[PDB]
């Protein structure tokens, strides 16, 4: 996150790292046994770590679950990010509490101008690299479609929207990649990608998880 602020320990209860010896993408819990993420952070050797705040250190929350599956959504396309979404399913359930809830799945899909909260451990420079050990955060708006696809002619597909800043300095960025993007209480995006972080009309694109409901719950339902 580029440009946000310290969350708070355990104030995004849904927040979770996929970890693989380090940090390497942010996740969100939906249920006691499922965490929803990126297909482009799919990997082997996944642990699932919730009621993180500091990374580097125990501190006394922290919950490591291994994956014991990876469904990455079969219509992926690494050469157009289009349906980059992910679903997890832990090998045990995580032990709900005040610092470990899951998050709700979106009945309907949100509107331009709807203030956001995204949040991961992910890089907080624009111009180089430095990540933070506790949890950063960032409100941010769902941009219009006319803008966001003016920022990225021919690049966004109809399961994709931008949300962010055009005068750039506020942005998710490279760590975030899978992380939430809560909207009133529901999880209307995906951290994706974007071109650079806090660029100026370079805003960040999303997956639009208002889109992926049925696929997500028959999929679950199923395994
Ligand atoms: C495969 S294509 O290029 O032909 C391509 C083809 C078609 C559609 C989309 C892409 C595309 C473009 C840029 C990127 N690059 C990034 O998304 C990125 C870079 C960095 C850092 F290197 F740090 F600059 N961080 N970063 C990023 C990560 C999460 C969220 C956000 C948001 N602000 C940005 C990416 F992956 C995919
Ligand atoms: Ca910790």
């Amino acid at each position: 996150i580029v440009g946000g602020y310290t969350c708070g320990a355990n104030t995004v209860p849904y927040q979770v790292s996929l970890n693989s010896g380090y940090h390497f993408c942010g996740g969100s819990l939906i249920n006691s046994q499922w965490v929803v993420s990126a297909a482009h952070c799919y990997k082997s050797g996944i642990q699932v770590r919730l009621g993180e705040d500091n990374i580097n250190v125990v501190e006394g929350n922290e919950q490591f679950i291994s994956a014991s599956k990876s469904i990455v959504h079969p219509s992926y396309n690494s050469n157009t990010l289009n349906n980059d979404i992910m679903l997890i399913k832990l090998k045990s359930a995580a032990s709900l509490n005040s610092r470990v809830a899951s998050i709700s799945l979106p009945t309907s899909c949100a509107s331009a101008g709807t203030q956001c909260l995204i949040s991961g451990w992910g890089n907080t420079k624009s111009s180089g690299t430095s990540y933070p050990d506790v949890l950063k955060c960032l409100k941010a708006p769902i941009l219009s479609d006319s803008s966001c696809k003016s920022a990225y002619p021919g690049q966004i597909t109809s399961n994709m929207f931008c949300a962010g800043y055009l005068e750039g300095g506020k942005d998710s960025c490279q760590g975030d990649s899978g992380g939430p993007v809560v909207c009133s209480g529901k999880l209307q995006g995906i951290v994706s990608w974007g071109s650079g972080c806090a660029q100026k009309n370079k805003p960040g694109v999303y997956t639009k998880v208002c889109n992926y409901v049925s696929w997500i719950k028959q999929t679950i339902a199923s395994n």
